[PDB]
């Protein structure tokens, strides 16, 4: 038993992380195959950020302007595209370390691992959500550009997420491995507004869940509610409204504990309308919306990868 | 900017992670060098953890009673010894994938990362504290027993925790790696009391020093204190006395910040009497005590591994 905040092991993507240099520029790229990616703006100076013409800037780059080192390897560029925000490398040598992979774009809600790297070297791996305003809250320093965001499926790493910006407002934004942002934001050094974020309900509703199977039953209370009634509660408190779908997702969990899904949304109605009154859940003082139905099913059910 | 509870990279472990089968019993073993590590009570029944007689149990255990199974690999155990709550098979092949290593016993208070495995599959990676009464609150369900905790310096793996037990109150025991359990433990399914916990006061002080660095600077008060007022008022809050070692161990972010130690002591003393009146701190409503003044450095200059 227990209940933590899980990343998938990172072996598989240690061994695809490389530097990427042009001019004075360092971050971070994934090499697959016999191509790396790496996020656009390393052919960007610091004044370059402020209104960068991209297709200008690259066009003075040829391929020998891009330094792409593996540990000790240095790779040969033979090859260079611009897809979106992000640049392909075309190298002369496939990675002998690529696993089998796919590339996907995660809805908002969703949850994947980020391996935080710098100059081409990983210094550690944490999991968290695609916000609903398609920020995330993440760790990332100068040079954590390029780090990726991933989940496992035995022995297939999806890659969901690659970091290019820090927002004035500290959080982070970044594409998809096709080079496509997840939300308005633009690899521009500029105001950018994220817009009004929401708590995740049905993650919240999986992690009450997760409580239950744990033993923390404290919040299980007397009342049920309704969609609409528990949608009226959520709106004021700013979560997203609940569906159906979500619902039905969360049935495997309500079968293993015996509590219906609207009996567990008037729990949690009656946690947003009266606080915890200085109680914790799972070690938290506050409602956790960073772990998907599924999140607490593979941990709950011990479920492995390789 | 931002800060996470960061797991170091899993992969260089990952490598090290096999199966280990005695009669019905299957845990995981950690492969270094020509030696298998593993809890000695792979040799137990459910009926043996009531009350084993270790040395009795394995005098009836051959080498070839020993499966150890890296992935698709089958090793051949050529020996096998017992120390204090480890067995050592000795196999025939030298792990190709040995890390840089060393086996670490760790201080109470001090953090590693976990990497959850079964069946000698890697399923997770987590950061967490070993408690002042030795117990971990981990995540670990059945077939757990064997997976590894672990510090990473560059290029080399400091192993300093096995998984062994779950006590009945459902927070986790295990041994280092030379087998002798952390606090007054032992591998018998039994009754068996942690004693009374402590809030490792030097993390929570190093994690107001982060929080202060990323923005989040409410709490910083108008008063000082001194080690003796502030000791009074941890003992009244079950939290670890500060001595002068802790001090001088938090100086770099002192000198970083600007904020004398006992200025922080003093607002770490506000928030103990008054509570955090609905307020977070790095995203949580509680003081977080998981962090030492070594992973905020860590976190906060972006330093690697490889």
């Amino acid at each position: 038993s227990g209940f933590r905040k899980m990343a998938f092991p990172s072996g598989k993507v240690e061994g695809c992380m490389v530097q990427v240099t042009c001019g004075t520029t360092t971050l971070n790229g994934l090499w697959l195959d016999d191509v790396v990616y790496c996020p656009r703006h390393v052919i960007c100076t610091s004044e370059d950020m402020l209104n960068p013409n991209y297709e200008d800037l690259l066009i003075r780059k040829s391929n020998h302007n891009f330094l792409v080192q593996a540990g000790n390897v240095q790779l040969r560029v033979i090859g260079h595209s611009m897809q979106n925000c992000v640049l392909k490398l075309k190298v002369d040598t496939a990675n002998p370390k690529t696993p089998k992979y796919k590339f996907v774009r995660i809805q908002p809600g969703q949850t994947f691992s980020v391996l935080a790297c710098y100059n081409g070297s990983p210094s550690g791996v944490y999991q968290c959500a695609m916000r609903p305003n398609f920020t995330i809250k993440g760790s990332f320093l100068n040079g954590s550009c390029g780090s990726v965001g991933f989940n496992i499926d035995y022995d297939c790493v999806s890659f969901c997420y690659m970091h290019h910006m820090e927002l004035p407002t500290g959080v982070h934004a970044g594409t998809d491995l096709e080079g496509n942002f997840y939300g308005p934001f633009v690899d521009r050094q500029t105001a950018q507004a994220a817009g009004t974020d929401t708590t995740i309900t049905v993650n919240v509703l999986a992690w009450l869940y997760a409580a239950v199977i744990n033993g923390d039953r404290w919040f299980l209370n007397r009342f049920t509610t309704t969609l609409n009634d528990f949608n009226l509660v959520a709106m004021k408190y700013n979560y997203e409204p609940l569906t159906q779908d979500h619902v039905d997702i969360l049935g495997p969990l309500s079968a293993q504990t015996g509590i219906a899904v609207l009996d567990m949304c008037a729990s949690l109605k009656e946690l947003l309308q009266n606080g915890m009154n200085g109680r914790t859940i799972l070690g938290s003082a506050l409602l956790e919306d960073e772990f998907t139905p599924f999140d607490v099913v593979r941990q709950c059910s011990g479920v492995t990868f390789q």
